[PDB]
């Protein structure tokens, strides 16, 4: 109830005295380059305005050298976050931003810090309209590190491709249903299940039924068990053998689509 406001309120305004002791600390600890980064994020957790930047300046220099390059990687994405209490953001500085995930890509092979660095690029981007930088960054990025978290990331970065327009839609769709398989392979079901949803969709809104035929046949085996028949039905229906060139497997496919379709009448029937 009110006590945890209260002790809130109270404890926060003295680890505002606490912060004071840890600027304390840190003006000790400018008197290692571990120590500087430590330095560094520490006073970030409340996140130094100009600090900072020569934290950034500091760790780039030296990081040079030392070629553990977390150190410098993590400093350039705190200099983001500086970005974030910068008006300016020196915004050439996301494009160091970008710099940090192809180098530091290839300096160590724990992806998780690819990952949320081009988090932090997508966002900050976001903070600049200018989604387009990150979709590519993004997309290149999702082809590899996994085929789930690749399947995931498809989608993230192909819905964040179609952040900036709303067209374009193509090789959104192809490799988020190129991923869907993947989604049914390893995922989470609600995630999965909206990937196959917001795909189709994006199928329907520009229509060119014929990869999305195929697309519908798995739709039909997800349909011939658990999903709806009628939607196979009808889109192999719109394709119509005969003028759509359909190949042999293609007809005994609708072939199995007439069986679908006599389930469903006989079951309306």
């Amino acid at each position: 109830d009110n006590l945890r406001h209260f002790v809130q309120d109270y404890a926060v305004r003295a680890l505002i005295p606490y912060i004071e002791h840890l600027v304390a600390i840190l003006a000790e600890g400018v008197t290692a380059e571990l120590q500087t980064r430590k330095l560094g994020d520490l006073y970030f957790m409340f996140g130094h305005y100009n600090l900072a930047f020569q934290s950034y300046h500091q760790a780039k220099r030296d990081f040079n050298a030392d070629s553990a390059w977390q150190y410098y990687a993590g400093a350039l994405e705190m200099a983001a976050l500086s970005a974030f209490m910068l008006g300016t953001a020196q915004r050439k500085t996301y494009d160091y931003m970008e710099d940090a995930i192809v180098c530091y890509l290839t300096v160590c092979k724990l992806q998780q810090f690819a990952t949320r660095a081009t988090l932090l690029s997508m966002e900050c981007l976001k903070t600049a309209r200018l989604y387009s930088e990150v979709a590519k960054q993004l997309i290149r990025m999702t082809n590899e590190e996994s085929d789930l978290r690749s399947a995931l990331l498809l989608e993230q970065a192909a819905y964040c491709f179609l952040v900036t327009q709303p067209p374009m839609h193509r090789k959104y769709a192809f490799h988020i249903v190129l991923a869907g398989n993947r989604y049914s392979r390893a995922g989470q079901r609600k995630h999965a299940y909206r990937c196959y949803r917001q795909a189709y969709q994006v199928f329907q809104k520009r229509e060119w039924s014929l990869a999305e035929d195929h697309i519908q046949y798995t739709v039909a085996k997800q349909a011939y068990m658990l999903k709806q028949l009628e939607e196979a039905s009808r889109s192999f229906a719109h394709l119509l053998r005969p003028g759509s060139l359909q190949s042999a497997q293609q007809q005994t496919s609708f072939l199995k689509e007439y069986i679908q379709t006599q389930n469903e009448l006989v079951k309306r029937s």
